[PDB]
């Protein structure tokens, strides 16, 4: 009862990328069939303009069905997908999260974890057991699935490490 | 009896890529339900150290049932690179004339698809579909080209 179900992560994220195109709930569909339910998502932008591209500074909100919501930040390598001056968007799944304060942190990628359908792609993140699925549309599912790291904060900071 | 079977390429695929990687299994499906069923399919292997990853230049053969196997070359961009290059198994639709392979073919906007390190995207010249698959590497960057050109003997013009 503390999970999300596909049917409201879809639609979350149809809301949130503007977008009915079948591949979010493709994408969807296979995060949950690989992982489960998520008791977390983030919804949130991203942008790399700072360093030219090469550093992504993303900000947004954790939303719980039980533990409150958040403002979360994150800080790691980007390939220009968040590049635009307005950014984009990034939907994040969270798995086994079971204490606000835990989900700060430096997650390592999933090798192999990469998935793209439909103009929607996704990889897989961990930091002890919690599992991080940030789900990405047009450019950045084509090329965020290429990030290996993401580090997690409670409060914006230049600093990636 | 010319169109190849879903599992005639899986196994090709493991064998050319020396995998039995799941995806390979699982990106023949996607194309096979996407596009339905190949007439031919190129194994080959790419390289772009002469261009330091700007342009890639591959070589290979087209496998048939009947118009016999034919010598392939293609160039194109490239995001990188390594010395052995990479391996590419391209699925080929709507191939009646081997005459009718050889030009530029343009990338379809948002075909692209990667699960468990395979990956291809899909180009189309005239009424032949071409769909690249690659491993590793070449899974998550190749789905970022969207031009190709095939042709009879190798060159080093790409257009
Ligand atoms: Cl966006
Ligand atoms: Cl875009």
């Amino acid at each position: 009862a503390n999970t999300y179900t596909a049917e409201e992560v879809v639609e979350s994220g149809h809301r949130f990328f503007g977008s009915t195109s079948g591949g979010i709930a493709s994408a969807v569909e296979k995060a949950f069939q690989s992982f489960g339910l998520p008791n977390g998502y983030i919804l949130g932008e991203e942008g790399s303009g700072a360093f030219i591209g090469g550093l992504t500074y993303g900000e947004g909100t954790l939303y719980t069905k039980n533990a409150g919501d958040h403002k979360t930040f994150w800080q790691g390598p980007s390939l220009g997908w968040d590049f635009g001056g307005q950014g984009s968007r990034v939907m994040m799944l969270v798995y086994n999260l079971d204490d606000i304060q835990h989900l700060y942190g430096r997650y390592a990628g999933v090798a192999g974890s990469a998935y793209v359908i439909a103009g929607v792609g996704f990889n897989v993140l961990k930091r002890e057991n919690i599992v991080l699925v940030p789900i990405r549309t047009g450019i950045g599912a084509r090329l965020g699935v290429n990030i290996g790291y993401l580090k997690l904060s409670a409060a914006p900071t230049w600093n990636p490490f």
